[PDB]
DNA sequence: CTGGGAATTTCCTGAT
DNA sequence: ATCAGGAAATTCCCAG
């Protein structure tokens, strides 16, 4: 496997528990340590790649959560 | 008693010939000063208010452009 | 080798 | 024309 779950990006292995890029990893670690105030601007369905991932912080975290996502991983 | 055309924000003024935030105000002008190239993760219809206005300068900048804020007036 | 996390740098935004 | 807070992504060091 390469490619990450989350942006598409190219991945860097697997992190909390899901194959993702270094940017992703750390996305994720600091909304989850965070109260993740993110609100979508959208219909909640953004694309998010190598491009568009820094516009939508709340469909990027929808993203980490559904492709499973977790700290104790 | 009146709101900024493009994030509903209280208005500062007219500004680049709109009625404006001083936030739209300066993004608008950093905008075409600045070579950017925007892309809406959505569907260009996104919801641009006090808190979105930051997701998508794409459609802010496009929200601007069409209320007709311009450097010449 | 692997992955977690701190540190660093850069950028965006908004106020002065 | 600064300046500061925040987010983002890379660099680096840690344990295993
Ligand atoms: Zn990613
Ligand atoms: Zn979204
Ligand atoms: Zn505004
Ligand atoms: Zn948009």
């Amino acid at each position: 496997p390469k490619l990450c779950l989350v942006c598409s990006d190219e991945a860097s292995g697997c992190h909390y528990g899901v194959l993702t890029c270094g940017s992703c990893k750390v996305f994720f670690k600091r909304a989850v340590e965070g109260q993740h105030n993110y609100l979508c601007a959208g219909r909640n369905d953004c694309i998010i790649d190598k491009i568009r991932r820094k516009n939508c912080p709340a469909c990027r975290y929808r993203k980490c959560l559904q492709a499973g996502m977790n700290l104790e991983a």
